[PDB]
């Protein structure tokens, strides 16, 4: 399975505020990757169930709400598959903050420097039924963060273990980070595994490449 | 001013890797406003929109070029949608399906190689559909007028961009994006008179230690 | 001039029915444009819309009055959808949960009773969420600003409208309608200031020869 | 299981052309009926892979190509479920004007007067591949058609069967129709059958009520 490694650039006419152009892409593991221009609206969104979820993430509305609806959302859907878990990141592109949504625990760290601090919140909303095991947390993120995400099966006192390791990492470059702590949980086996593994790492970074300085003329 | 930024990646074993996994993982990113990435346990996180999806759908066909031309030009004067590039890699395979309409246009560095992407009556909508076989190594271009047509007084826009492409001394696709940027810009004086937009794609050989 | 109109029909059986069968059917109507009937063999054919659907979510959470209207009125204050007035009757056991965004009204005509569908801090857009146990033989009217505040000089709409179903002598939801609409128009003459619209729902056993 | 009888009535502002109302029903066989009204677009809509066979027909794509992407498009779902049979019928309600669109035979009739014609196509597509059997066909509907569907169990030469039948009917009644047709059906059996059955049918009429007529204001 081939991957790719993509980069893009892109401006407005008169250096500034909105542009008539968008690009997207999206990449379904292992599977597919798509990328597309549009000159003049989103080329690509979520699925029909991940929308729903992403509108109760925007909405504010508070925790405990939140969390019943969204249980409710995941309530009902189609029994095959049972859409558990779902380790869930949003990003603002504007101001760096970050949206989480977990059904059925993962968990998620992020790093920040040497600190590597555990994706949860603060607040654990008790007193309530919660059947799928919701999690939502807001995080701000700032240029350097690396955040990572894994499955069941890498993750498996393991917090420590992956505080550790991640600290452990002597390279800024995600590629290289999802690689290597994927050769750490395996040589823990020494072989291959029953359990699926997988892992993807994102780094957030200040965008200030040479042109965007370039001026435009005065009058 | 300019948004924030996302550099990403993935590693992913199935159990005794092997056909299948339970695990499945998905990126998108809405360019300068959004980024979202999902992990699953054991029906895609994210798709193409309502219109892409059903031009992908043709696409997927494999039908004759002639008439998913012909096909794509009806669907599309029942909207505008104004302009689409569509790339769309097999990461199996390294197969390509581009969908262009309204032009563009693109191009394929292979090693100091660089060819655009062409398909070897009416066309309302200016519609082309084409297929490729990626390399690992290859080098996907992608961009719109701003940038393809922003070098001031160039007579020949096919052959400066191939030019300027075969002299990328770099395989980072960021530092790739950023110097076509960059390049454009300084032929006017950093006047922007069209929305510029591009973005590279590099196909790799997933081979790492495991 | 008007549109073509439909009456539709469907009888359905289950294999010994019986609680399933591998066979369904749904319609839909977008009034006065289009009509739809499906029918399959062993994921409902049709659908609300993405923002209803969020909507409809809510109100199947079950969750208190309050706080649904209040999460209502968030997502709302994140799109406008102008008004909405929603029904959705269970035809398993005839129960039916009412949406109201930006009023109606709407009534339910028992016997010789007609009732005002309501529920028993800042409500920014307006909503309402009831609930309510049907009947066979109930009737559910529902209309928009220009039916209900259609009258010319009357000052207790609520009053003129029950007095009007009350006076119904016909059991037939297009008797109705057609009726209530003649009813508002000559209160003008044939003058017409606002849309009008207005649907009325019956509820009956299903109980034929088989 | 309940059933319900429905009916509207609209009118634009100033009595003619284009409204800022809009109304909508849906109904989930035997589960759910919905109604909306709006004061300012459509409540409802079809699936995801219904919207886009909806599209293929809208498009007016010269038949056998339309049965090539339609095959295509339901050749990619998901494997559970087949979603075969499907027999869909689309009447524009402006001129009357039906599109159907079969996947796995049906068939259905159109009863005009005393005329019962079978719904399909005068020029069947040979020399292709169409794996799930697709049926694409236009008719015209005028006031007074009834439209009959039926799934493959209450179906079952039968189309003299059921072109005998539709004739014996003395009602103009949809939901009578439905019944007595049901009721032919499983008599002829004498008791349950092991088949699942539905039929539904629709009555083309065209709307012209009193206060269509009553005249505007004129100068
Ligand atoms: O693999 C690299 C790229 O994949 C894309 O699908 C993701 O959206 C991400 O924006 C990029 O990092
Ligand atoms: O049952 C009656 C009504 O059901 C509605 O869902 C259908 O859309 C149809 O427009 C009506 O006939
Ligand atoms: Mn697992
Ligand atoms: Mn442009
Ligand atoms: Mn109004
Ligand atoms: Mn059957």
């Amino acid at each position: 399975s081939y991957r790719v490694s993509t980069g893009a650039a892109h401006a407005a006419k008169g250096g500034g505020l909105v542009s008539g152009d968008s690009y997207s892409m999206m990449e379904l593991g292992a599977r597919k990757y798509a990328a597309a221009i549009s000159d003049g609206r989103a080329h690509f969104e979520s699925n029909e169930t991940i929308k729903l979820l992403e509108k109760i993430l925007e909405s504010g509305i508070d925790e405990k709400i939140a969390i019943k609806t969204i249980n409710s959302i995941l309530s009902l859907r189609t029994t095959d598959e049972i859409y558990s878990t779902l380790d869930l990141s949003i990003i603002d592109l504007q101001d760096a903050s970050c949206k989480f949504l977990k059904v059925g625990s993962t968990p998620s760290f992020i790093k920040r420097g040497d600190q590597v601090m555990k994706v949860q919140a603060s607040n654990l909303p008790i007193g309530i039924i919660n059947e799928f095991d919701v999690e939502v947390v807001s995080e701000q993120l700032k240029a350097g963060d690396l955040l990572i995400m894994m499955s069941d099966g890498i993750f498996e006192n393991h917090d420590l273990w992956m505080k550790r390791k991640m600290k452990g990492l002597k390279t800024n470059d995600p590629q290289e980070i999802a690689d290597l702590l994927m050769e750490e949980v395996i040589r823990t086996r020494s072989g291959q595994i029953e359990d699926d593994m997988t892992v993807v790492v994102v780094r957030i970074d200040h965008n200030t490449p040479k042109w965007a300085s370039i001026p435009v003329p005065a009058i």
